[PDB]
């Protein structure tokens, strides 16, 4: 018993984390074999980062522009080119603890950990969820630009975030290691806010099966909603609709513990409609939406 | 600002993870810590499930012999050369010295301190959690298998401070452990006998330096004009299962109160208030629940 929320453990990304300077701007970077990635908003002033031409301000530095430092030691930059909002820096040495990696993209709802540098420095790591609005919660003290999120399957690193900026919601947002954004966002200084985020509903069904797992089945009810009409309850409240997707992912839940899921949303929209009436569920007097399906099935099964 | 948003974070956990053995006595299998060519781990891997409810520990340690231990860091047999018990916690003297050994120190922490913890099973890194030593002097850990023997602990300036060892699972769903010294938190003992976590309360001093930060990050919906005395304030705070606060934990929340202006007797009138009325919906920081898991310590020095 016990349901604590967990990030992976960061060894493997912290053998990677470099700190990237051009001029005054300095920032993190991810040094994989022999290549550095950081963010491309790296090579912009304060004259430029304000619709800047990225490729044009690129090819016009030179490779030491680029101070590249791990621990005391300086890498050296022998090529740069970008992709996407990627800057990629390759460096003549190859990084001896680069772990056995892949390069992924997300979806929202989906969770990773992130490990929280500054200046190259590897400061904390924690577990997060990216937003249905395409933002990930996080202050100004959960990590700087180029700090890189991350899952960990089998013994590979599957890298899926890297932090471009801090929006002033006390959120933060960025790109896949590709240079791909989440969500609607740009690398520049320009007045961009995040939509309204909502409640991954998935997340919470997940929860909710956990809570059942661990033996919590005060709100289990025997009625039985509809996808359209548990949707509809649902988006009045702010939360994600449900997809048969969704419902899918839910499968293997629904099966070890006998609630099928149309079932768990009866108990859910019921839960929305009157609260939880002064009681807790794991513990907890608030819905949980950061853990996936499958963490509760890594964690409870 | 700073804290808008603000996460809790565990440490970097790489160094820790560096130090992380598998041990086996018999059938019984959990985690070590391998610092230098010491294994740290709980005495109660030398029990048997029959010994559980009363060993003695004493007797079936000197049964033993450096053979009967299985130390193993990944794939690398570490062969026992010694073996003794301090407290509660049995010392693998091993023929090889850690090459990743961080550096450490021991320590021992009071309630209401935080640290991480690095979950473990069968010598293997699973996850890792920011927790702080509940006033009932337990942590509420991850669902659990075999994680004995794993350890919390703090890092400042590359120096890891190793403050505690997993050794058992209350009947409650929380955990028990002792720090590296094999001293238990709280009286608990290393038996399968009926033991019970006492009423867990609120850490209030923790709950201010949260509040406090809200302030110096421009959310301040929760401010009253109020302030109270200590013992009044006391007289509320523990009805809400809140714990007692003391004098210390007032100088404590000192630089917090001159760098927003708010006397902490003030702030005092303020969570009274908060606990009146309760936090249903609206939030502080992001963050829709009273936080108690954040100390006065990484406060101030994360506000300066
Ligand atoms: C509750 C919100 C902030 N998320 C986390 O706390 N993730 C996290 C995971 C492991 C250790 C510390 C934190």
């Amino acid at each position: 018993s016990g349901f604590r929320k967990m990030a992976f453990p960061s060894g493997k990304v912290e053998g990677c984390m470099v700190q990237v300077t051009c001029g005054t701007t300095t920032l993190n970077g991810l040094w994989l074999d022999d290549v550095v990635y950081c963010p491309r908003h790296v090579i912009c002033t304060s004259e430029d980062m304000l619709n800047p031409n990225y490729e044009d301000l690129l090819i016009r530095k030179s490779n030491h522009n680029f101070l590249v430092q791990a621990g005391n030691v300086q890498l050296r930059v022998i090529g740069h080119s970008m992709q996407n909002c990627v800057l990629k820096l390759k460096v003549d040495t190859a990084n001896p603890k680069t772990p056995k990696y892949k390069f992924v993209r997300i979806q929202p709802g989906q969770t990773f950990s992130v490990l929280a540098c500054y200046n190259g420095s590897p400061s904390g790591v924690y577990q997060c969820a990216m937003r249905p609005n395409f933002t990930i919660k996080g202050s100004f003290l959960n990590g700087s630009c180029g700090s890189v999120g991350f899952n960990i399957d089998y013994d590979c690193v599957s890298f899926c975030y890297m932090h471009h900026m801090e929006l002033p919601t006390g959120v933060h947002a960025g790109t896949d290691l590709e240079g791909n954004f989440y969500g609607p966002f740009v690398d520049r200084q320009t007045a961009q806010a995040a939509g309204t985020d909502t409640t991954i509903t998935v997340n919470v069904l997940a929860w909710l099966y956990a809570a059942v797992i661990n033996g919590d089945r005060w709100f289990l009810n025997r009625f039985t909603t509809t996808l359209n009409d548990f949707n509809l309850v649902a988006m009045k409240y702010n939360y994600e609709p449900l997809t048969q997707d969704h419902v899918d992912i839910l499968g293997p839940l629904s099966a070890q513990t006998g609630i099928a899921v149309l079932d768990m949303c009866a108990s859910l929209k019921e839960l929305l409609q009157n609260g939880m009436n002064g009681r807790t569920i794991l513990g907890s007097a608030l819905l949980e939406d950061e853990f996936t399906p499958f963490d509760v099935v890594r964690q409870c099964s």
